[PDB]
């Protein structure tokens, strides 16, 4: 079995194809504490050691720790997070053979050539062991490794011709990293990856605007709330009872100015593009404002409406 | 200002392009009660008159009445819910021409030829005078009336050999509407309406399992049930804090056994066909277990992620 890992420090997203030709998608958060999680009764958990150390999934992980997710790629946390998503996907438990990412300025260096002792790094990590309590594991046999972006953007990149060129704009969790790819991939002419914002941005905005707790349990109405944010009727029987709408669609539209702002002044550091994708989980919260401020032909622009799959879907149709 | 309008008897969509570029899409509910809506206080009401009765937008409108949506396509309130569907999309209020929706039902007779007193009554259906207390309302003047699902697959039929056919088989709120169309729109090769299903189905089993009110209000709740049912996480935080996901997750997958079952004994009465394509509201809920039981690669075999958008967004392809 080959399953295709898109683990991104939000979210690692799965595809993989089964036997009877149906294409499945999962996706399974990175909230995890370094602890067993007891249970009394017949709630499931899911308690791991790997490295002798105990890591249990956790439903409500504090939103703490909002620092250097790129050391997360090469962490203990990501092989449990990653076992965890297959765990949970439906699959059964088996031997698999994986395709992860990394993300753009890990997978190349400053010379946009592959980082060899990164992408090396990245899959003995998936060689340390790990145990579950109560239950067996998947075993990762081989590891290949995709640079992010790329592969989302290939599919459209086959078809353009040699000189023209593809801007792939990644909106992610806590990252926006934009790349320039030369048509049939003839050439990366820019990447420019920016690790200060990302659409926790936003979520963290509407938490402080309900006074939600900062934990991964508050997670799921706020981005509901992102979501529908256009949608009065939604809001009006969303919101906790009250109408503080007013007050939260302010904190998001002013979290959603800063990520636009952002996008549009990195977008001036890259000229002679003719084609732009917008990918990524907080795809449609700045392709409105860079469909705006390019000068591009609807014809070619693209913007799926499943975005936070983009990449991992990309990666399928390369090697599947 | 040309707005494209599948005015669907569940959701009115809106497809429309303004002056920056901007595609903008629309969704706005068909829920209205046969009186003025009263106001104290600073809410806004919508409060119309038309063809002498008063109406009004009511956001915990009954469920009620599942009997004849047919005739709601001629009623005064689908001329009611599509001024108000203009009213909140944030288009400023003008003269507009307008693109509508006929079932293929009404559309077509059953030779498949065009029933011009259908189409005729829809467009004069626009012409009842209507009027909004508080405020000026859009004026509309040209009507044209496409069908439904053909300008959904138009994209894909122009690719298609004259002697290939697609398959469009879409699940609406309360219907499931599947037709076959030769390559280049060379004829249609049969039409299969169905009026005694649709996604109401699963909402209403979601309801009575969560005993939620059976009105407009518990829509939202209930159409998020449904759409992150595959997700516990999301689940866990969601339903009403109790753990009645067990029976709720049970009811769901009991309806959704229902249109799956529903769906393939109706494409038993289709042969033929070689491509397939998803629409709908519903296209999420029976895509699996049409393409699980349908010989067709995965290159033809069609299904956005914005489904409830197809038909309007080909509209608009087709006619902006
Ligand atoms: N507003 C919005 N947020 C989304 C959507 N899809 C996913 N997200 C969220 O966007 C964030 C970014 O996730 P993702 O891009 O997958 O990134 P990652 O783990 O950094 O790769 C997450 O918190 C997702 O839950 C969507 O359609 N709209
Ligand atoms: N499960 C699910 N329901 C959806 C989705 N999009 C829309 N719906 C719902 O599906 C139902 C059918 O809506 P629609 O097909 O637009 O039909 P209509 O007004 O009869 O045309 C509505 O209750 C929608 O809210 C989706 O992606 N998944
Ligand atoms: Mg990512
Ligand atoms: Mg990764
Ligand atoms: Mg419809
Ligand atoms: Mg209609």
């Amino acid at each position: 079995m080959l399953v295709f890992i898109d683990d991104g420090s939000t979210n690692i997203k799965l595809q993989w194809q089964e036997s009877d030709g149906t294409i499945k998608q999962h996706i399974s958060p990175n909230s995890f504490k370094r602890e067993w999680a007891v249970s009394f009764g017949d709630k499931k958990v899911f308690n791991y050691t790997l490295n002798g150390e105990q890591y249990s999934f956790d439903p409500i992980s504090p939103d703490a720790v909002v620092t250097t997710n790129i050391a997360w790629q090469y962490s203990d946390v990501n092989v449990v997070a990653v076992h965890h998503a297959l765990l949970t996907s439906g699959l059964p438990v088996s031997e698999v053979d994986i395709v992860c990412t990394l993300p753009l300025t890990e997978y190349y260096d400053r010379n946009n050539q592959p980082n060899t002792e990164n992408i090396e790094r990245k899959k003995a990590n998936f060689r340390k062991k790990i145990t579950l309590n109560g239950g067996d594991t998947f075993t990762i046999k081989d590891v290949k490794v995709m640079p992010e972006s790329i592969p989302a953007g290939y599919e459209v990149l086959q078809e353009l011709d040699e000189l023209d060129s593809l801007l792939i704009i990644d909106l992610g969790g806590t990252t926006l990293d934009i790349s320039q790819v030369m048509g049939k991939l003839s050439g990366i002419s820019k990447i420019y990856g920016d690790s200060s914002l990302g659409v926790s941005l936003v979520t963290s905005a509407v938490k402080d605007a309900l006074s939600l707790a900062r934990t991964k349990g508050s997670s799921y109405l706020a981005d509901d709330i992102i979501i529908h944010r256009k949608d009065n009727n939604y809001l009006k029987q969303r919101i906790n009872d009250e109408n503080k709408i007013s007050i939260v669609t302010e904190a998001m539209n002013e979290a959603l100015r800063k990520l636009e702002q952002r996008v549009l002044n990195t977008l001036n550091e890259f000229s002679g593009y003719t084609h732009v994708m917008v990918i990524g989980g907080g795809a449609e919260l700045i392709c409105d404002a860079v469909k705006k401020h390019t000068q591009i032909r609807d014809e070619r622009f693209f913007k799926t409406n499943n975005s936070q799959y983009d990449l991992v879907n990309g990666m399928y149709l390369i090697g599947n």
